[PDB]
């Protein structure tokens, strides 16, 4: 599909057996999701942007479905104010910017 | 152009007569640039990111050329970690997401 940018590019994702709304974010290197108790091992990480850094848990090889397009990669979980689909997964679903 | 996301979507912009590098950022509502000198009036504003809120200077109706496409809109100037082009200007240059 084609997503205009008049409004936030929010889409439905499926992760860890749950459906959620997330932002398709070309400004994010990697993917950051709201607090959720995923199974498996993880390692602590710090990610920063406007306003400073937050503490997150890094999970590797997590399967996410984004608008019916499957992707598998690293997912950071923590007190992010919004679910952010970053380039690590956007590339896997063939997402591009066009103007 | 069509821009893939294997690398950060960095482009050259022209603002206030100076060239800079900025990130096309579909997860940003607004455009925020690092500390710089711009002519004209401005008003204090607050903007919140993944880490919290920062103080910025709001410049309205600013001419900015993004990858050869002209825009005139609001530019926020403050301690952002990177120059980001937000949806307020991405819409002006006709940018969409496609997958
Ligand atoms: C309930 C809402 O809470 P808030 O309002 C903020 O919500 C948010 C917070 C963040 C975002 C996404 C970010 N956008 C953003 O900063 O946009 C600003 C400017 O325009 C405004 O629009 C939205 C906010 C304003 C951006 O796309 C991506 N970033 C990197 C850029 C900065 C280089 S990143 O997130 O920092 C990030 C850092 C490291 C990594 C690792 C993993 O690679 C992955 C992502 C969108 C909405 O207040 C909270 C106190």
């Amino acid at each position: 599909p084609q997503i205009t940018l008049w409004k936030r590019p929010l889409v439905t994702i499926k992760i860890g057996g749950q459906l959620k709304e997330a932002l398709l974010d070309t400004g994010a290197d990697d993917t950051v999701l709201e607090e959720m108790n995923l199974p498996g091992r993880w390692k602590p990480k710090m990610i920063g942007g406007i306003g400073g850094f937050i503490k997150v848990r890094q999970y590797d090889q997590i399967l996410i479905e984004i608008c019916g397009h499957k992707a598998i990669g690293t997912v950071l979980v923590g007190p992010t104010p919004v679910n952010i689909i970053g380039r690590n997964l956007l590339t896997q679903i063939g997402c591009t910017l066009n103007f």
